[PDB]
């Protein structure tokens, strides 16, 4: 029937019964983490990548072991993503992406939460010192199955509701991780920022300013938790337009701004809400 996502399915059932299972987190209205000075997307954190220490000596002796163990983690990372956006296709659609994106970084050492599974990988390709030539030839010859088998482990999710996005190789894949964690940070943002705002408009109806503070204690608690989340946001988005201005700006042939590279990458008008009210009494 699938005999393109057959290979996928197989592989992944095999490796199910030997090894664990994804970590449930609900990632989705988690606040971003700084580690070592860096903000961290909530759904990075428990991205499905665990080499098993004790596995790293045959992965090493079988190379079919270890491609097969990165289709079926790429694969159940689909899976843990369906569960944590609850089947809504077009959100899933667009987190498989960074994700496909994250485990390439991993793969090759450019990871920045984290670089224990990048060592163990390097370890299994035989990478040396502190080159990853190994890593990056690897990751250019089995990308492509890579995303094949995310596309399987979301035909497995989902089979048929409608989504929008195109799920064609990821052009993002090229893209250095700081700056496709700010455009997931930026279309997060604007996403999450709107449903507060709603949640605002929603409590504070018949609510009224009188002798200092609201009446209403649910449209004061929707007041402070925008606030809250404002005021977060605006300093995440000061540390990273830093790190941009600073690295990345006017470097590699990119002369634009910050907002016109959210311009530029944000897609169906995702991040407009950059570059573009009744609680305070």
């Amino acid at each position: 029937n699938d005999y393109i996502c057959n290979k996928y399915k197989n592989i992944h059932d095999r490796m199910k019964k030997n090894n664990g299972n994804f970590v449930t987190d609900n990632f989705v209205k988690k606040s971003w983490e700084i580690s070592n000075g860096v903000l961290i997307p909530p759904r990075r954190k428990n991205l499905f990548l665990y080499i098993d220490p004790s596995k790293i000596c045959e992965y090493k002796k079988d190379p079919k072991l270890f491609k097969d163990f990165i289709y079926w983690s790429a694969f159940t990372e689909v899976e843990r993503l369906k569960k944590a956006y609850g089947g809504a296709r077009a959100k899933v659609v667009h987190a498989m992406k960074y994700s496909f994106t994250d485990i390439g970084s991993i793969i090759k050492g450019d990871d920045m939460m984290e670089k224990n599974s990048s060592d163990k990988i390097g370890k299994i390709l035989g990478d040396t010192d502190g080159q990853n030539e190994k890593r990056k030839k690897w990751w250019d010859m089995n990308k492509y199955h890579i995303w094949e088998s995310m596309l399987c482990g979301y035909r497995e999710a989902e089979g048929d509701t409608e989504t929008n996005e195109n799920c064609r190789f990821p052009d993002i894949e090229s893209v250095p991780q700081f700056l496709r964690w700010f455009q997931e940070w930026s279309e997060n943002f604007c996403d999450r920022r709107q449903k507060l705002y709603d949640k605002l408009n929603s409590e504070c109806i018949s609510a009224e300013c009188t002798n200092g503070s609201v009446d209403n204690s649910k449209c004061t608690h929707a007041c402070v938790n925008y606030k809250n989340y404002i005021l977060t946001k605006k300093t995440e988005y000061e540390i990273q337009t830093n790190k941009y201005d600073n690295e990345f700006k006017n470097k590699n042939s990119n002369d634009k701004d910050a907002p016109d590279y959210l311009k530029e990458k944000c897609n169906d008008n995702k991040c407009e809400c950059l570059n573009k009210s009744k609680c305070d009494c």
